[PDB]
């Protein structure tokens, strides 16, 4: 194993709460790492009592506010992935404005799944090609893989290489269902808040055959 | 608690063949033989249904060779397990992409299913000419389809109604998903049906794989 190429789609599933983000985005850029998308809130976090779920509501906004200076700073695109519909609307104003500012970013592209579900997503792909089929645009014979792939989200992106669970959980739960067809799978007993670069580097290096695990 | 539907990527028979010095494809022919113990252990201890990645989507770029060997063990496999599902008690299914795989084999597995759908005490199901991103793409077509008859309105098409779509939907959810060879993978295996799944890796290549670890796979997820 002469050449170690390390992945080109990262996604993290941040599981072990009940900044750390920064020096991985950092890292992701220093490294080459195309893309990033990180599991912030779930479909089924909806289901946690409602003082529960105006505090992440409250944590998001924060984030994305912060976020925004560092994504100019570093021309970095962010975007986000999820039902928008069941958001409150000033977040979802405060999403569109940083994906506003940020779209045409190249050095890499961070992704926020919010109010997000592998299940959701591909349900919402099946239900806009399926109103390509009575709009008259597309016949439903011509509906295969290549086709439908185009409407599940970051199809545009590479697919995801590399899914990090931290929290120490042996699930996908979930979260990129059919962009992770193929990832490599890296869990560890380490909880998000005391995840490190040093560990997330450990993972980069476990993909691309430089370390083992 | 027992899980409901156990699925199993059956990895490593190549690496097997390498590995114990074995002809080209013997990997598969010993790998073959590993499921019957499985079966049995699974209906003895009321595990309600089975289900195992015999044939990928991807498995039809294999070398041909691979590919023709697979096809004849698939088709011994039916013949053996038809008598075996009679015996257990077990309906034997099919899932992927039929329009793929030989005819004669299609007409297998045709005979398999219909002679089998009576029994209740499991389901044994194998995917063959299978990829979840294939099940999840022909749901969204027959969803389309239904859209063209007037049946079914597009801007309805959520979740609930997506589901009932996807293969083995009349299933309980794949709650635990083997998967041995030492690869960290899903390999577009049952995407949405083990979108909850436990997951239980081994370095254990598939022939040497024995009913004891399955047995404290099933430990682990209790
Ligand atoms: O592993 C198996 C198997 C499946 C189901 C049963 Cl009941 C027994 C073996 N197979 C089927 C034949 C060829 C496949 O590649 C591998
Ligand atoms: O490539 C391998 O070594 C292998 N191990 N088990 C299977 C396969 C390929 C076809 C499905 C079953
Ligand atoms: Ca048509």
């Amino acid at each position: 194993s002469e050449e170690y190429h390390l992945p080109q789609h990262v996604a993290i599933i941040m599981d072990g709460n009940n900044n750390v983000l920064d020096p991985i985005v950092e890292h992701c850029v220093k490294t080459g790492v195309r893309a990033l998308t990180v599991f912030a809130f779930s479909s089924e976090n909806w289901n946690r009592p409602q003082y529960e779920v105006d505090l992440l509501m409250k944590l998001l906004e924060e984030t994305i506010h912060e976020q925004i200076p560092r994504m100019k700073k570093f021309n970095i695109a962010l975007r986000f992935i999820g039902d928008r519909s069941r958001l409150p609307s000033h977040l979802v104003a405060l999403m569109e404005d940083a994906e506003q500012q940020t779209a045409h970013h190249d050095a890499m592209t961070l992704t926020i799944a919010v109010s997000y579900g592998g299940m959701w997503d591909i349900a919402n792909a099946a239900k806009q090609v399926a109103q390509a089929v009575s709009r008259g645009e597309i016949d439903a014979d011509q509906i295969n893989v290549d086709l439908f792939e185009k409407y599940v989200s970051l199809n545009d992106l590479p697919a995801v290489d590399l899914l990090i669970r931290t929290g120490g959980d042996f699930r996908i739960s979930n979260f990129l269902l059919w962009q992770a067809a193929y990832a490599e799978l890296y869990f560890t007993d380490t909880l998000w808040p005391e995840f490190t670069v040093e560990e997330f580097d450990h993972a980069l290096n476990v993909f691309s055959g430089r370390e083992r695990r």
